[PDB]
DNA sequence: CGCTACATGTCGTCC
DNA sequence: GGACGACGTGTAGCG
């Protein structure tokens, strides 16, 4: 319990239940192989039928149920859950959460391993390429939008909506800009349209919205035209 | 090779790309605890600085790098990268993907456990509570939208975007659904409002919105009643 | 394929 | 905690 890996293969119950605990306790992250049936009720209510899964219990109370495909977990819980072992007709991995009330429910039928990995990370990821950088580069060069454009407000609250940027033209106007870091859709132009609607209604059909995405769908340039919307291609930065 | 699980802790270099060269082979699941810097570099770009992670790859190309904290993991691949193992300086976890173009470096600079789990399982999440559940509802049961309404389609593209369900009142107005399994937001209406013009300019004012959900944001409340569109307060049904 | 919209979305960030 | 919208979103499902 000092060695960040302790790790059993095909452990007994007393094992299961002593290392289960020490994970808990220890506050480190507890992985399992193991067969299992997943019992989820909750915002939504699921079951899945007896097979193989990675089970993993993060120390901030985050489950994961991972199947031999795709990239999201079949069965989870989100952070802030209370995970309990629990011993029945086969041992039980329970958690609990109350806001909003859900329960998972992961019945080992065979654990081919269980292991403790008391790991040690201080770092935090850094990354490039965001929306919220998109900003940045607008602020800082109004121009990639256009000549004469001033931006003013990040993330103005309107009446109904928040806005992504919002400036003024070069023939005075009010600007708004939807931004996307990909490829835009069409709800990327609903969102911008809403804005410059409600918008319309303080300043007149003086005012602008512009999308600023690297490219369109063929569905958000034709109701960006058909509403008289514009476009200005934008890639995100990346540092 | 004939067992479900092989674990080997601190492996040297020879045992380390043993074992991932299994895994790959026989479409194993790849699970590796180690202290690791993550190069990333593809639709956006990040670094992560040396810190112990659980590792995972999946035989569909899922790359899955997991700190002891909340649900996401802090770098993937989705299934279909395609993941080698280099020998460097250290050995490092590459994982390229094609369309678009994305690279995931992990540099594993010591490798606490790598194991293999040949992870048997046939099983599907059987889920219930869905928006899809709402919808066959409302075609068993019309009228917990309201008496007289006849539902026509479900998933129904008109010409920009594609409504939940289509149907007529007992006046011989147009109505779309808009459906929520859960609390309905402004992003919501904005879907609603957007199909409903789109239909008034075929059937003019004879067409009426619906947003159907358990209940409703303030924007959302706000935003409905100022377009004159309605709601019906309806909960996923769990079988 | 490209586009669209759901999701037990999750997560940040303001209030 | 509710509201609001981003995310390297993933993922289905249909043209
Ligand atoms: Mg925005
Ligand atoms: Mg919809």
């Amino acid at each position: 319990s000092k060695d960040k890996v302790t790790v059993i293969t095909s452990p007994s119950t007393e094992e299961l239940v002593s290392l289960v605990n020490s994970a808990l306790l220890e506050e480190a992250m507890l992985t399992i192989f193991a067969r299992c049936k997943v019992h989820y009720d909750g915002r939504a209510k699921s079951e899945l039928g007896s097979g193989d899964r990675v089970i993993i219990v993060k120390p901030d109370g985050s489950f994961l149920i991972h199947q031999s495909k795709k990239r999201e977990p079949v069965n989870w819980q989100p952070p802030g859950s209370r995970v309990r072992l629990e011993l029945r007709e086969n041992p039980v991995l329970v958690s609990i959460r109350r806001k909003p009330r859900e329960t998972l429910e992961v019945e080992l039928e065979e654990v081919y391993m269980v292991s403790v990995f008391r790991a040690e990370d201080y770092e935090e990821l850094a990354l490039t390429g965001s929306e919220a950088e998109m900003a940045e580069l607008i602020f800082e060069n109004p121009e990639v939008i256009e000549p004469g454009f001033k931006p003013l407000f990040r993330e103005k609250a309107i009446g109904t909506g928040i806005v992504a940027v919002l400036g003024r033209d070069s023939d005075g106007n009010i600007v708004v800009l939807e931004l996307k870091r990909r490829r835009a859709e069409l709800h990327a132009v609903r969102q911008l349209k809403s804005y410059v609607e409600i918008l319309r209604e303080e300043y007149g059909d003086k005012v602008r919205g512009i999308l600023v995405a690297p490219s369109l769908t063929s569905g958000a340039k034709r109701l960006l035209e058909k509403e008289g919307l514009e476009f200005r291609k934008l890639e995100p930065p990346k540092r």
